[PDB]
């Protein structure tokens, strides 16, 4: 019955494609779709920091005719231990969708399990699915057909972006490669889900510790922070392992000539990515960030007309 | 000139009836009254946690045509000791009403003493009058006439809910009973005010330490947390005295067969209310929370046309 | 191309009069200009506490038909060290202007250097130009023309208000005097720029340690806090030096008989300004606060049609 979006494969390949096509339509006509007219509300809850997600969601919602109630969960009664399920049943009386940036996926599942409106993952510890929709809209407007392109991700292969690039990348027909060192590879379960979905789309999943091989011939190079939110006090050395995986000019010179570079941001310039690459001719980082707005609006128009 | 809503008896019986009738009408047509179109502003200021108050005011104001400016007081100049009177005088220059969730009642009185727009209590240590209007709206849509109903509240009978249920209840013509251990009875001057208001409406006020007597034949049964915001560090055991006052199936079984159960939320499941009661057939808990939206809109409309 | 408002002299004198003429028209017809209709977004970012700037900007954007995204910067990725240039380039994809209350002026220069939308100083350690636009509107509406009035500022002559009164005063043709102890004097390059602007408008700049001589004959007396945000820990006694500079009944008695008193707020009553003055017949303080709303809206309309 009600459609949620907690992870990238919650959209079938055909569904993802309808979303991305609508994304491109909304980018060209931003304020003419008003499913939340009223204004109907949408909850937008943050447990972690945000710039791109906060702005793109709040504005998108307003552009759909609705009203984002944007909160830090700590100042809600979640900070005083109201259960996630009571919260979600309450929010279901006020809003038409619940967008949440959180820690463990289990938290999203708890709310999704009783909510009577779409729950949307605005970033968890294990996935960042709205980002990869914006990533894919950006690749599509630059390259055309998504099916059969090669995309390589570099760095922490166990974080939310690695995971979502895998699931959303194969959902789109894309051969995805994760280049990561050995403490830091995708979760087996996510890798299994990606392989499962790739079978239906013609895609493939490669996981390697050879950055040079991952880069070579690639159509899209992607990276992300070596230390994500939640990982600060994990005690690991998060510099030494990742140095070989830095997205720099040696690396990019191995890719296909028309290759593009993505980074979800915020970037720690000099670490995972260098200035010359980020501010170079291949970077699509600013268009990528912008698409957060157009992609999430499409997602929401699509989820709402199905719920 | 100027009507504030700082505690429940700030409305007369006839006025409360006007507000509740309008609450009913706005539930039916939520966007048909737009007295704040423009948008005009309303200030919504939080010194404490919230989910239901935050969402229902922010959205209810937007559906009245207006725009809520929602802030934690700690990031305003209130956090650098600007006085409450200066703050109120300045806010009366931007917004058409000031909604404030705070501690001592005296702080609301300080703002209401100089403000030139309605000040509205969105919870204080002593009263929670917007909650009780939602309660009454939910009672009325389930049972019809309010006059003559029998309501009992259980638990911490010294808290804002107990005071507000006593005052809003008897204003509605409802026989109110507060059932609580000896060390947590209503403030006697609140209780006296309630007895005075009861003489006008045919209501009554009862304070009891016997839960079973309070449940017997009750039409509505209400409870709330046993540790309110601001009580966390009073050092008292706030489980043991309250156990006999728990709202569970055996207590509920004593009530009228058509009795309903209310809880303002957030609930501590297994303490003041059991899963079995809260999720049972008698529970009006979620309609109650929805009715915050409607009741506060009605309240806003009424106050604005009188100020 | 694109006009920023980082400091008062960013407007030439003809441009400032355009903005203030607009302010007065918008005070009379507040929803008559909708350039942000859509809604288009505007970033409103806080590094420091705020009441007046928060409410005036948020509501004023809404009244121009747009949507303000209001954030404390600690919650954004600025809190996790994303560079200002990256933040600005990203915001430029989402919003139509960036309003920022911050610390060093160089942070605003950093953003404005790469931003493709107008950056607007909602207060920095150096300037507070939007406040002075509201100050000028409130003088104009009480005294008529601005050219050739006498304005005196008292207290910390090196703070952001001293600098804006200097630059925005002379730009309006106002003879500006700063009365401050000798260790608290306007930054030399701000005084120079003010002297240079005064030559084009026929105004003048005076700086003195003599509070009595500064009050004698003044049309406008202005003060501000002795310890601004950010100065709490400089090690200075910030009471003893400024006592001779207190805006009290004695000093007001020296002014022109039709003099007005202004104070940006928040006020530490009993320090820089007394109750008798603040609350007496010369005080234009509440109207001054309200005019933040009208003056910022005009500035936004004006900047947007030129960017
Ligand atoms: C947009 C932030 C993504 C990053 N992997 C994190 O969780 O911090
Ligand atoms: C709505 C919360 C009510 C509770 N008595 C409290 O003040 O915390
Ligand atoms: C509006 C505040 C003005 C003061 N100079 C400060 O910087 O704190």
């Amino acid at each position: 019955v009600i459609r949620h979006f907690l992870r990238d494969d919650d959209l079938s390949p055909a569904e993802q494609a309808e979303v991305l096509e609508l994304a491109a339509e909304l980018k060209k006509d931003p304020v003419s779709r008003r499913p939340l007219q009223g204004p109907r509300g949408v909850a937008v809850i943050f447990d972690k920091n945000s710039t791109r997600t906060r702005f793109s969601f709040e504005l998108g919602i307003a552009q759909l005719g609705g009203h984002a109630v944007v909160v830090d969960s700590g100042s809600t009664q979640l900070g005083r231990d109201e259960t996630l399920q009571d919260t979600a049943k309450v929010l279901s009386r006020y809003v038409d969708a619940i967008v949440w940036r959180t820690f463990g996926q289990e938290r999203l599942d708890a709310m999704a399990s009783v909510a009577t409106v779409p729950v949307i993952n605005a970033l968890s510890d294990e996935f960042h699915p709205c980002q990869v929709l914006a990533d894919l809209q950006t690749i599509a407007e630059r390259k055309g057909a998504l099916r059969g392109l090669r995309l390589s991700y570099f760095g922490d292969g166990a974080n939310n972006m690695a995971h979502s690039l895998l699931l959303g990348g194969v959902t789109a027909g894309i051969h995805v490669t994760v280049a990561a060192p050995e403490g830091f590879l995708p979760d087996p379960s996510v890798r299994a889900a990606a392989e499962r979905r790739a079978q239906d789309t013609g895609a493939s999943v490669t996981v390697t510790a050879d950055a040079h091989a991952a880069a070579a011939g690639a159509d899209v190079l992607v990276t992300d922070t070596w230390t994500s939110m939640g990982q600060e006090n994990d005690g690991l050395d998060r510099v030494k392992p990742f140095r070989p995986f830095q997205l720099n000019s040696r690396l990019l010179a191995l890719a296909d000539s028309d290759a593009i570079v993505l980074h979800c941001l915020p970037a720690h310039r000099g670490d995972e990515i260098t200035d010359a690459v980020m501010d170079g001719p291949a970077s699509a980082v600013w268009d990528e960030a912008e698409n957060r707005l157009h992609a999430q609006k499409a997602l929401l128009v699509w989820l709402l007309e199905r719920s």
